[PDB]
Order: C-alpha cells, then sequence, then structure tokens
C-alpha cells in the first residue's frame, strides 16, 4: 500500500501531507493522529546538525499510509528538536509511561530470579529476548552517514570477533557474501533483506547492503543483525524455558559493547532506536508455551493484565507466544522479571487442569474393545495404589501410560521415562515385560554377551545365491540418564556431545562423520534418503510418551564410508547402532557390530539391570534390545514340512520371493546366543534350499 509518488510531491514542496486524511489511511495511525497543521508549520523549517527534517521522519507514515506509528528519529536530537510530534507518539504508544517520570535501565543478571521453570520441557517450547541498541556518536538509522555506517560495522565486528565462551563465532557481512553461506543463514532462520516499504520509505534502505552483517555463536543461541532497522539487533535465543540463562548470556555480550563502545541513552527515553516503538528497554521477550487449558481458565486474562504480557496463538495446537508489551517504566531485569512470573503462573493454571484428569482412573480405558496390554493390567486397584508416586525425575505413573490412553490403538501402550520407572511402578511393567516376552520371566535374570568369538558362525552362502543381506541392530541408552521419554533438553544434548565425541574417534573400518537433522540442508538430506539412513519424527504413539520433546534438537546421524556402520542418536531411543552387509557374513557383521558397541560402552556405559538386561524407554526392546535380520530367497524351504520344526527350535520369524528373517526374543537369551540361532537356523533352511 505504498504510494512514494504521492507523498514526494508534498514532501519536495514541504507541505502538510494531505495524504493523512485520506480515507484509506489508518485510523489508528499516530502520525496522522499527532501531526496537526499547527504542529507541521511550527516544526517544517526546523533542522537537526546531521540535517533531518520533519518531512523526514514523518515520510514512511505518509507513502505507507496503513502504519502503526509512521515516524522514524533521523537522529537522538530528532526526539527534541520535534518533541510536540515524538512526545504525544511515545506516551500514546507506551502508555500509561509519562517522559516526565523517567525510565530506568537494569542490564545485570544477577538482579534476575528464576530458576529453571520447565527442564523436562513439559509445557514450554522455546525462549526469546530481543534488544535493539545504538552506538554513541552516531545517527540513528535513518540519517547515519555513508561512513559512519561502516565505522559502526567496524567497531561492533571488533568487539563481537572478540568475544569468547559461548559468545564465541563468525561474522557474515551483506556484502560479499556468496550463495553457500546465503542458503546457510536462511535454512538457519539468521538471514535479513532489503528493508521493506516501511524501512525504505524510513530512508533506512539507503547503500544497501554496505555496512550490514549478520554475527552468530557457534552454538547458534545468539544473533546479532548489524545496521538493519538499527545499529545493533542483538537477539538470545534457545529451545526450553530456561530464560534466566538466557538473559544472562544476552547481558555478558551487550554490557561487553557498551563498556567498549557506548549506546545513546537518555533519562526520557532510556535507550535509542530509530522507531519511537523500540525505545526504553529496546526489548521483546518472548516464550512459546503449549498452554491449551489455561486459555478456557477465568483468570487467565488476569494473569496476562497483571504482569503486562500478551499472549498470541502461532502441530502447535494450544502452544501461545507470550510476550512483554512494556518498554517504558519497567527495566530490562524487570521485563524478564515479569515475563518468568507471569509463564509461571500460566504454566501452573495448565498443571493445575492436566493434574485434576490425570487423578481419576482413565474412563476412556473402560471400553471392553480395548486390547491393549494396558488395560489388561491396568486394574483401577493398580492404578489406585501406584497414582501418586514419582520417580526421583519427576516421572509418574500417567507420563508411562498417556501414550496408551491416547492412542486406545497401541498393542503395549505404556513407556518407562527412567530406570527407576520399572522399579517404582513394577506392579504394572513387571506383567507387561512377561507377557510381551514370554516366557520370560523376570526372576530368570538376563545375560549380556557381546563377545563375537563366542559365535561360531563360518560363511553359509558366499556365493550370493540365496542371501543377499545380513543386518544386526541392537538399541541402546547411555549410562546415568532418564530414558527417552523422560530426557531434560541439556541431557539429550549432553548425550549427543558425548556419543558424537566417541563415534568421531573411531578408526579403521568403522570411522566416519556425524550429520545433525539441526540444521542440516537439503543435499545431505537427499543423499541419506538414497541410502536409506534418515528417519524422521517420532509417530502418535511416540510423541503421546514424550519422546518427540524439542525435535529435532539433539538427532543426529553417524555412518562409516563403507556404508556398513549406522548409527541413529536420539531417535527412539538414544543409541541404534546397526551393522549392515551385502551377502551372508552374519559372524562378519556381529564382530564388527561388537567392535563399535564395546567401545562405545568402555568410553560411556549403558543402562543395564540383571532383569531387564538393556534398558528401554520401549519395553519391547530389552535384553538385547536386538533385532537381527537375513534377507533370503526361500521359495522351496518355504514350503517343506519343517519350517515350523526349525522356525521354532531356533526362536525365529520368517516375513518379507525373498524373506525376511528375524529373532523373536530379545530377553532371556544373550546376543551372542540369539546371533548364533540365527545362523543356525538359516543353516538348515539352506541345506534344504540347496
Ligand atoms: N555393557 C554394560 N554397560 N553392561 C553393564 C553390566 C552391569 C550393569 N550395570 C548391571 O548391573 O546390570
Amino acid at each position: 500500500m505504498a504510494d512514494p509518488e504521492t507523498a514526494a510531491k508534498f514532501k519536495s514542496k514541504n507541505a502538510f501531507p494531505d495524504p493523512l486524511n485520506d480515507p484509506k489511511c489508518n485510523p489508528k495511525s499516530l502520525v496522522k493522529k499527532y501531526l496537526t497543521p499547527k504542529v507541521f508549520e511550527s516544526l517544517k523549517n526546523k533542522k537537526t546538525k546531521l540535517g533531518i527534517t520533519l518531512w523526514d521522519c514523518i515520510n514512511s507514515g505518509v507513502v505507507n499510509l496503513d502504519s502503526g506509528v509512521g515516524v522514524y528519529a533521523g537522529d537522538e536530537e530528532s526526539y527534541t528538536l520535534f518533541g510536540p510530534l515524538f512526545d504525544a507518539i511515545i506516551e500514546d504508544y507506551h502508555s500509561p509511561y509519562k517522559l516526565a517520570t523517567g525510565h530506568n535501565s537494569d542490564m545485570n543478571p544477577a538482579h534476575v530470579k528464576a530458576p529453571d521453570l520447565d527442564p523436562a520441557n513439559r509445557y514450554i517450547r522455546s525462549t526469546r529476548i530481543r534488544v535493539a541498541r545504538s552506538l554513541k556518536g552516531y545517527g540513528l538509522a535513518p540519517g547515519v552517514t555513508k561512513a559512519h555506517r561502516l565505522e559502526i560495522e567496524k567497531k561492533v565486528v571488533g568487539v563481537l570477533t572478540s568475544l569468547t565462551g559461548d559468545l564465541a563465532g563468525k561474522y557474515y557481512p551483506l556484502s560479499g557474501m556468496d550463495e553457500k553461506t546465503r542458503q546457510q543463514l536462511v535454512d538457519d532462520h539468521f538471514l535479513f533483506k532489503k528493508g521493506d516499504r516501511f524501512l525504505e520509505a524510513a530512508g533506512i534502505n539507503k547503500e544497501w547492503p554496505e555496512g550490514r552483517g549478520i554475527y552468530h555463536n557457534n552454538d547458534k543461541t545468539f544473533l546479532v543483525w548489524l545496521n538493519e532497522e538499527d545499529h545493533l539487533r542483538i537477539i538470545s535465543m534457545e529451545k526450553g524455558s530456561d530464560i534466566g540463562s538466557v538473559f544472562s548470556r544476552l547481558c555478558r555480550a551487550v554490557n561487553e559493547i557498551d563498556k567498549k563502545l557506548g549506546f545513546q541513552h537518555t533519562k526520557k527515553h532510556g535507550y535509542l532506536t530509530s522507531c519511537p516503538s523500540n525505545l526504553g528497554t529496546g526489548m521483546r521477550a518472548s516464550v512459546h508455551v503449549k498452554i491449551p487449558h489455561a486459555k478456557e481458565h477465568p483468570d487467565f486474562e488476569n494473569i496476562l493484565t497483571k504482569y503486562h504480557i500478551q499472549a498470541r496463538g502461532i502441530e502447535d495446537a494450544g502452544v501461545y507466544d507470550i510476550s512483554n508489551r512494556r518498554r517504558l517504566g519497567l527495566s530490562e531485569v524487570q521485563c524478564v522479571q515479569d515475563m518468568y512470573d507471569g509463564v509461571k503462573a500460566l504454566m501452573e493454571l495448565e498443571k493445575e487442569a492436566i493434574a485434576k484428569k490425570r487423578s481419576v482412573f482413565p474412563e476412556v480405558l473402560k471400553n471392553p474393545e480395548v486390547k491393549s496390554l494396558l488395560r489388561k493390567y491396568l486394574t483401577p486397584e493398580l492404578f489406585d495404589s501406584l497414582k501418586d508416586k514419582k520417580t526421583a525425575k519427576g516421572i509418574s505413573l500417567y507420563d508411562c501410560i498417556n501414550s496408551g490412553v491416547e492412542n486406545l490403538d497401541s498393542s503395549c501402550g505404556v513407556y518407562a521415562g527412567d530406570e527407576e520407572c520399572y522399579t517404582l511402578f513394577a506392579p504394572l511393567f513387571d506383567k507387561i515385560v512377561e507377557d510381551y516376552h514370554s516366557p520370560y520371566k523376570l526372576a530368570n535374570k538376563h545375560t549380556s554377551d557381546m563377545n563375537p568369538e563366542k559365535v561360531d558362525a563360518p560363511n553359509l552362502d558366499p556365493e550370493g545365491t540365496y542371501i543377499r543381506s545380513t543386518r544386526i541392530r541392537v538399541a541402546r541408552n547411555v549410562k546415568g540418564y532418564a530414558l527417552t521419554p523422560g530426557l531434560t533438553r541439556n541431557e539429550r544434548l549432553d548425550i549427543e556431545r558425548k556419543v558424537v565425541g566417541v563415534l568421531s574417534s573411531l578408526t579403521g573400518d568403522l570411522a566416519g562423520q556425524y550429520y545433525p537433522l539441526t540444521g542440516m540442508d537439503e543435499a545431505t538430506r537427499q543423499k541419506l534418503v538414497n541410502d536409506h539412513f534418515l528417519f524422521k519424527k517420532g509417530d502418535r504413539f511416540l510423541e503421546a510418551a514424550g519422546v518427540n520433546k524439542l525435535w529435532p534438537e539433539g538427532r543426529g546421524i553417524f555412518h562409516n564410508n563403507d556404508k556398513t556402520f549406522l548409527v541413529w542418536i536420539n531417535e527412539e531411543d538414544q543409541l541404534r547402532i546397526i551393522s549392515m552387509e551385502k551377502g551372508s557374513d552374519i559372524g562378519s557383521v556381529f564382530g564388527r557390530l561388537c567392535r563399535a558397541v564395546n567401545e562405545i560402552d568402555k568410553q560411556l556405559g549403558f543402562q543395564h539391570t540383571d532383569a531387564h538386561g538393556y534398558l528401554s524407554g520401549c519395553p519391547t526392546n530389552l535384553g538385547t534390545g536386538m533385532r537381527a535380520s537375513v534377507h533370503v530367497k526361500i521359495p522351496k524351504a518355504s514350503a517343506h514340512p519343517d519350517f515350523q520344526k526349525i522356525c521354532d527350535e531356533f526362536h525365529i520369524q520368517a516375513r518379507g520371493g525373498v524373506f525376511d528373517i528375524s529373532n523373536r526374543r530379545r530377553l532371556g537369551l544373550s546376543e551372542v546366543q540369539c546371533v548364533q540361532d540365527m545362523y543356525n537356523g538359516v543353516k538348515k533352511l539352506l541345506e534344504i534350499e540347496k
């Protein structure tokens, strides 16, 4: 809706912008509201030291009649020299703030008291704090000279590239940027392009793109936009709820630039920005939180009003963007504290509602047509006796059974959040384990054996006539942490870091590289699809169990150069380790698998008990956590009346005229014994197709 032509005719005559009376103009426009003919004539001949006029400031609002505010400050002096205009605009926008009152700034993180609100990521999805800042000694963005914009870049980059620790990173200037860098920054949502029709008419687009640039730390949790709408747009953000950490990281960086360079700042306005809407703190603090039940709640609006925050909706059903509505009259510390307390109060509403509905027996389980293992063993008696206990990591019975409740068509419907779940909720888990893993009894206990030399497997089909492929997978979880459904944000990131650290140290047969899912370009994605190495987000069963939290943060893929060794990280289990080969050499596949699994084990360790073997969030993956597969062509021995008599002696099953043959048992036998059985069974099947 930009009409630059019409405005230019009024600007060149230094005449009152008549378009501000054209019915299409925004009724709520502040420049329309407060730029009266008497204001205009009183100021139309005034100019700042930098040459900024009244028309320069108001121009964007006349070009873009749909403007909410409609004015931009060319410099600091513009706020005072055109005071009769800016004051009325500021006190309208920032109501009930009064310029006479004064503003107080506070960038000391220690003043904020904010223990991590939602480490388990049950409700809060992401946290983001933005500040706008302008350097001492220069004009603001609409009025900065060509040389000054460059000098600002030079000084800012000098400070930013000296940043240490988690703030260390790289600067990417827009001028000279190549296509690969441009795409990387687009994929990370870090890029900004030429200003819209609002920045254009404000004169902010001058000399594009000279002096513009992007800085970001290696973690990609800190972002700086240089010379966009203001000199500095500084952003601290991350998934999860730790706003205390976010504000701490922001202030460490901001105060460093402050001490070395200095910001434009007054008592009246706080920190000076191009648009008056960004005065004071220059801050936008935001949190994304799934809060469906609290919205319905009668005290919802009162909490927002109390803490001066607002809620806007944006997969993300029930998810709201909570953010501050004030920038003047409160400090940065105060803005974050209201933000913290406000979210906390909102989260407590959502928690109360969920607690109430989780207080009673899942009535939906009373339907006789629900044939899940959950319904079979979860009597109201058992439910009542367990419903109020929680593990050391905050896992409850309802957390464990939630997927089976939400998904009535589950076969099992029960997941474990941590190791303690298998003991604390043993009345439920024991019966489910022994049912699915029948005839195994927990008292028998389980023996793990990852010694490949204890397997006697001379190659069956070296010709490659019958057995096309052989594949052995094991599911594993890293010791010292919760299981996948109960992982906190920092646990999942720790698991990725340490596992990646181990896999990179692998040599010989197992040397390879790691592809994280976060920030993966389309080229890598495609070539992983070709090899069938790429995994996607979990289904509705895993979603309801809490497995898909913060996707895809902390998820990644590793494979060796020979395409014979694959590791999925933080998918369904923390570690899904697969050995693959062409042909029939099971002993070679298992040997390679053992070499890698044993090394990861020594350096990191696995979650393991005598009664369950290796622990998984999914009770189906206990014991060996192993699926051994043989893709074999058997048209004839599939018919010999000794198929059952062999497929049952060696506990194997057949599907897939090529047939996939897999082990049926995971619990009660060792990995060695399981592999040996698959061998012994396929051998006799091959002693019939021979
Ligand atoms: N590969 C392993 N991490 N094995 C662990 C064996 C001991 C285990 N902590 C248990 O008592 O059951």
